[PDB]
């Protein structure tokens, strides 16, 4: 398995919205646990592991035995809090970077289990902040879109050396340009 990286155009495309339960779905569920517990990771989303569809793990205390293991398809922010947090942030796909992003510090989530089964979970704290991260990437959202001009001419140098490495194995420009903002 791979972990999609910016400016890969994975991360941005369209992801579909799953209607079948089977077996294959709980073996990719399981997948991308793995990978989060390999990566040290607190939750991932599908797109990240190269697949377009609406799947997202999730353990807020991101260690084996500890915590929940906690899976959303097809999830849906129901609301956001008013109030707002900053909070420092980094992400698989961009290697190395972090640097901070503000946020609703509370969220109401509508999804469907692994089964079928349609909840309704909110959350604070940090599995609010978590959920956030990876539910915008199951719109195609990347943390640095969600950043301040001010933290991403920070990193700008640092997304720049990815779209460099992106170029440098595709031959292709990159698909998208921190500069472009
Ligand atoms: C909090 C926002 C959710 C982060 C999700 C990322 C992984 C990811 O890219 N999901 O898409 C992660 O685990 N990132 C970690 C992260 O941002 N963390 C880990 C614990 C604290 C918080 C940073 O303050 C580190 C390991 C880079
Ligand atoms: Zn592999
Ligand atoms: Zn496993
Ligand atoms: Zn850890
Ligand atoms: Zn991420
Ligand atoms: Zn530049």
């Amino acid at each position: 398995m791979e972990i999609v990286e910016y400016p890969d155009p994975i991360l941005r495309a369209k992801n579909k919205r799953i209607d079948i339960f089977d077996e294959n779905l709980k073996n990719l569920v399981d997948a991308m646990f793995d990978v989060m517990y390999k990566t040290d990771q607190i939750g991932l989303s599908a797109p990240q592991v190269g697949l377009n569809v609406q799947l997202m793990v999730f353990n807020p205390a991101g260690e084996p035995g500890e915590g929940k293991e906690i899976v959303l398809v097809n999830p849906k922010i129901k609301k956001y809090s008013d109030k707002l947090v900053p909070f420092d942030e980094g992400c698989l796909s961009f290697p190395g970077i972090y640097a901070e992003v503000v946020r609703p510090q509370s969220v109401k989530i509508d999804a469907r289990d692994i089964t079928g089964e349609r909840f309704s979970i909110s959350l604070s704290r940090l599995p609010a902040r978590i959920f956030q991260h990876e539910y915008d990437h199951l719109e195609g959202v990347l943390f640095f879109d969600r950043m301040t001009d001010q933290v991403l001419d920070s990193i700008r140098e640092e997304l720049e050396a990815l779209e460099k490495k992106y170029e440098e194995k595709t031959g292709l420009p990159s698909p998208e340009r921190v500069e472009a903002r």
